[PDB]
């Protein structure tokens, strides 16, 4: 252990991605965003996967808190449907470096097979929520739209449309 | 006309096998044996490159609608017949399945593709929309993102029945 060393590096690397992307992250920009001596970086994270995979980790890490700041979600009384494209709406709406970002390491996992189980843990963890409600088959579901509905935005770059999210959304539960 | 398409051919192969990475306008002039820069000729900016290679890859799904005559059949279950056409190509080498997704995705922060991204987004659409329903329709494109990349992302295999129940919900 030597967490804050760590720890810094792993903020640097989401400050790095931010900024200028996975293409601009290797060890001796995290080591210079970091300002921690790049040996400290190779040490922690041997290789680039590594890093990304602490730092995508760390990107889920939010969402759970953003869950936990909407009780609407855990209210079996509520819609959840309009709660949830309500939570997206927040999401999207308020500085896509952020939004950008953690998308852009999830995704990566498409090429780089590190990625693919901490990309599995937010799906798991996001049905979790929806599963803890309705059955297994709907949360797979939903989590599964509810991920083609934020990447509808990200890439055609169309408005969210929060009504019509949560009318797709219903369909489902 | 045959030389920004064999420069666009030669793209295609680039990220089948570097991904986006090893698309360097040398990379590609050097895939199709052409003048290194007379690239830049008809494409200026990379961002020219990927967005007629996406336009260009794009291209694949309209040819299996049209092999599938089923799926422009308005008497017959679009669910599972789509669940089919999905499942033929993520099992069969994900080259293809990859290097289209990637181009695609590559939209999230590369705005010059997001037009084509978004090009693709209603012709798929409308291409089984007018199939009436206007919501229906681009939330079809939607689903269809959300269960592939569940599949291409968390490395677990293409449950057919399952998207065939998700897509007849959405139906
Ligand atoms: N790949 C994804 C898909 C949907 C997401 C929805 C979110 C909502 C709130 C929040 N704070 C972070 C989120 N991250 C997401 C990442
Ligand atoms: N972004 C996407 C989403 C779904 C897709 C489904 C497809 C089915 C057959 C085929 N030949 C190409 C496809 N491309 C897709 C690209
Ligand atoms: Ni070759
Ligand atoms: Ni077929």
């Amino acid at each position: 252990h030597d967490p804050e060393r760590r720890q810094r590096i792993i903020d640097a690397a989401i400050r790095v991605v931010g900024q200028k992307g996975i293409a601009g992250l290797s060890h001796r920009t995290v080591a210079a965003e970091a300002d921690v001596p790049l040996g400290s970086t190779t040490y922690h994270f041997a290789t680039l996967d590594d890093l990304m995979v602490a730092a995508l980790r760390q990107a889920n890490e939010g969402f759970a808190r953003v869950v936990a700041a909407h009780p609407a979600l855990s209210d079996p009384e509520a819609d959840l449907s309009g709660e949830l494209a309500r939570v997206l709406g927040e999401w999207l709406g308020g500085d896509r470096t952020g939004v950008e970002l953690e998308y852009e390491l999830y995704l990566a996992a498409l090429r780089r097979p590190a990625l693919r189980p901490v990309a599995a843990e937010w799906a798991e963890g996001v049905g979790a929520l929806l599963a803890a409600r309705t059955d297994p088959t709907t949360a797979r579901a939903l989590v599964a739209v509810l991920d083609g509905i934020c990447l509808q935005v990200l890439l055609t770059d169309t408005p969210y449309d929060e009504e019509y999210a949560r009318e797709v959304l219903t369909r489902l539960i």
